[PDB]
């Protein structure tokens, strides 16, 4: 029961999904606390942002479980509200091959 | 029966050797719909040209090592190419790269 980026726009709520991180923005450390870490991740089907309370790297594939979409008025952006559930299932990297040098 | 990249002469035959690609490079092509691989390979005695036949571009790869068997010389527009027998053989025998991983920046 998956789904793809630019299918969601704001309002959506109940949203499980798989999905590579690009970038990862500027912290804000809410004086209650938390980490709220908002993010750029995506799959093929375009871009998107989304937003994390106190835990991800680029480079990273990740599963979205009972996340959800509404916008911060820049675009919508996503939750993990219902309880929300974020794993990370893979990797992914640039990677450069070369003939060493010899002899 | 095996000899040295270095200990080579043109018009040679029973070519038994192993070797590595150091780069790939002049591609040619006949109107069969082939396409002719003209390659450099080496041993730790030195390097060397090769003319390989390969439909499939982007597969032979920097790193490649190669077992020739029993394969041939000749020069070609100068340089020396060398070549397969009739009852040789090239076999990929494993690998060999300067590899590193990462992920980019936006």
């Amino acid at each position: 029961t998956e789904t793809f980026v630019k299918d969601i726009k704001p309002g959506l709520k109940n949203l499980n999904l798989i999905f590579i991180v690009l970038e990862t923005g500027r912290v804000t450390k809410t004086k209650d606390g938390h980490e709220v870490r908002t993010c750029k991740v995506a799959d093929k089907t375009g871009s998107i942002n989304i937003s994390v309370w106190d835990d991800i790297q680029p480079g990273d594939i990740i599963r979205m479980t009972k996340g959800y979409a509404s916008v911060f008025k820049g675009c919508l952006t996503l939750y993990t509200g219902r309880g929300g559930d974020l794993q990370k299932i893979g990797e992914f990297c640039m990677v450069y091959s070369e003939v060493p040098n010899f002899s």
